[PDB]
């Protein structure tokens, strides 16, 4: 019955099965499938997520009035994730009215001058895992990348969201680092199929986020309200200020934190690990970024917040690990309205969706694209690049609001394990597989030499 919707609006696309669509094309994984159908099926095809109908998008004008032009009039929302409960009231979660009441309640903690008053604090944390890689130094055998990243990324997020200045990896007892360090699937690709069965969980109180984690954020958010009663650098503290539109909730400030939590955990440590390979298989950047990381700070100099956005090559190592490997792997906005954009005619309900993935990979905007060439972002080419095409963080008011904190925070870890150590092949996999699953993370892991100096 909905297989038709698309048939009818004359696009092109996979014929789907009944009750299924095409999830069974899933196999290859959602970047494989996007780009073999961005080949064959054109600019714009569509495709069903069981009964969801899906439609793809590539032209650019069509990507800015999704995610920009039109974005508070019909395309404003994100499709539903599934049986979440509390946690509706994340800002990622929120829908329409809410949304833009919580992310103008919590823009300005992402500032660029909230951000550089937080500089040499997210330091602290970082000097530490350096001492836990001088020790891996020690050892000839290679080490996971993961679970070093994970340890930084978990204390800068602990010391950022709160105060608790911590050693994840070397004090793995905390209740912050116990939580965070506990936590496609089976689970979410059966969501696709049966969207009748997100309500039905919400009715049996079972959510996607262990409830175990979730109540003991709620005590420690209590215990941290009480400890406020001169702390002005905190993300806690900026959503507490501003509590005493309408007025921030105490629970809507425990979701927003476990957003900020994770959003800087696994997304961080994924992306810094992505970088770091590169770097391995890729020494002559290595070498250049550790030759332009002492340019314009020397040896054993620390960094700013004016040091770190002058190192240009840095921004271009960033930029193009990102285009390689968008973690996003998708952005979605769903059309509460009949609308026709650009042209096309796109009926109320309708998920729009943009593949990062297939356009970070398309050999239309990018030469040699499976080849890590951070040149793409020079001083001169910079400027050829669509901005509606490379969308690693998005764009429009909806794009990631911790955009600049977390490219500062990876930024900044960067500058000082760089300057330190060397990176090399140890026995690693070239061919660098993609995870099949619903994550753009390898399941095989990422493990590499490290040299001292
Ligand atoms: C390298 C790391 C990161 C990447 C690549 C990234 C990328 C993205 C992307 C692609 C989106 C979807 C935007 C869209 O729907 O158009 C997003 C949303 C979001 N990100 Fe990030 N992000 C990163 C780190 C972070 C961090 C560290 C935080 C906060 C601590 C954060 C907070 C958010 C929030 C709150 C949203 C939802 C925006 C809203 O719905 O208003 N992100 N991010
Ligand atoms: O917000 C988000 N948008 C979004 C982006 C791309 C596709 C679909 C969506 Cl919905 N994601 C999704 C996300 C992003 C990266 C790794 C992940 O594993 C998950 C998010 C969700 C949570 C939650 F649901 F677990 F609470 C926590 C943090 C983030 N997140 C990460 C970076 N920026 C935001």
């Amino acid at each position: 019955h909905s297989h038709g919707l698309f048939k009818k609006l004359g696009i092109p696309g996979p014929t789907p099965l009944p009750f299924l669509g095409n999830i069974l094309s899933y196999h290859k994984g959602f970047c494989m499938f996007d780009m073999e159908c961005h080949k064959k099926y054109g600019k714009v095809w569509g495709f069903y997520d069981g009964q969801q109908p899906v439609l793809a998008i590539t032209d650019p004008d069509m990507i800015k009035t999704v995610l920009v032009k039109e974005c508070y009039s019909v395309f404003t929302n994100r499709r539903p994730f599934g049986p979440v409960g509390f946690m509706k009231s994340a800002i990622s979660i929120a829908e329409d009215e809410e949304w833009k009441r919580l992310r103008s309640l919590l823009s300005p903690t992402f500032t660029s001058g909230k951000l550089k008053e937080m500089v040499p604090i997210i330091a602290q944390y970082g000097d530490v895992l350096v001492r836990n890689l001088r020790r891996e130094a020690e050892t000839g055998k290679p080490v996971t990348l993961k679970d070093v990243f994970g340890a930084y990324s978990m204390d800068v997020i602990t010391s950022t969201s709160f105060g608790v200045n911590i050693d994840s990896l070397n004090n793995p007892q905390d209740p912050f680092v116990e939580n965070t360090k506990k936590l496609l699937d089976p689970f979410f690709l059966s969501i696709t199929v049966f969207p009748f069965l997100i309500p039905i969980l919400e009715v049996l109180n079972i959510c996607v986020f262990p409830r175990e984690v979730t109540n003991f954020l709620r005590k420690s958010v209590k215990r941290m309200k009480e400890s406020r009663l001169k702390h002005r650098v905190d993300f806690l503290q900026l959503m507490i200020d501003s509590q005493n539109h309408k007025a921030l909730s105490d629970l809507e400030l425990v979701a927003q934190s476990i957003i900020f939590i994770f959003a800087g955990y696994e997304t961080t440590s994924s992306v810094l690990s992505f970088i770091m390979y590169e770097l391995a298989t890729h020494p002559d950047v290595q070498q250049k970024l550790q030759e332009e990381i002492d340019a314009v700070l020397p040896n054993k100099a620390p960094p700013t917040y004016d040091t770190v956005l002058q190192m240009e090559y840095l921004d271009m190592v960033v930029n193009e690990t990102l285009r390689l490997f968008p973690i996003a792997m998708r952005l979605e906005r769903v059309c509460k309205k009949d609308v026709e954009i650009n042209g096309m005619f796109i009926p109320k309900g309708v998920v729009v969706m943009i593949p990062s993935y297939a356009l970070h990979r398309d050999p239309k905007y990018w030469t040699e694209p499976e080849k890590f060439l951070p040149e793409r972002f020079s001083k001169k080419n910079k400027d050829n690049i669509d901005p509606y095409i490379y969308t690693p963080f998005g764009s429009g008011p909806r794009n990631c609001i911790g955009m600049r904190f977390a490219l500062m925070n990876m930024k900044l870890a960067l500058i000082r394990v760089l300057q330190n150590f060397s990176f090399k092949p140890c026995k690693t996999q070239i061919p660098l597989k993609l995870s099949l699953g619903g994550l753009l993370q390898p399941e095989k892991p990422v493990v590499l030499k490290v040299e001292s100096r």
